[PDB]
DNA sequence: GCCCTTAGCCCCTTGACAGGCGGGAAACATCGTGTTAACCTTCGATTAAGAGTCGCTGAGTCGCGACG
């Protein structure tokens, strides 16, 4: 009943939902890469990577 | 008849295995993940041919009175 009387089958809106998810990921990445501990933690963690730490598949 | 001498049994010391639970080291069969992108975006049973009663709900009928 919830699926039918409430939810409506998204016809040709799958690509729109995918683009919305991509936009949300872009917003999250833009908010992450800013002046805060996230940029310092990602930069400090990446400093050890590349030579003696995980350079690929983890960053 | 008693004491001395010697034999047999019991006990102690060493030991050359034998293999035997068991962790380690290794070779090999599990167990939880992923990942792929060419087409359908409501599936389905199951009482319901006897019988005594518990727990709740919602319709049609009346009183009490006020305003003309």
């Amino acid at each position: 009943r919830e699926m039918g009387s409430v939810e409506l089958l998204s016809r040709e809106g799958e690509i729109a939902i995918a683009k919305r998810i991509e936009a949300g990921r872009d917003t999250m990445i833009r908010g992450l890469c800013e002046s805060a501990l996230t940029f310092e933690a990602i930069m400090v963690w990446r400093e050890e990577l590349g030579t003696g730490r995980i350079l690929l598949r983890e960053v």
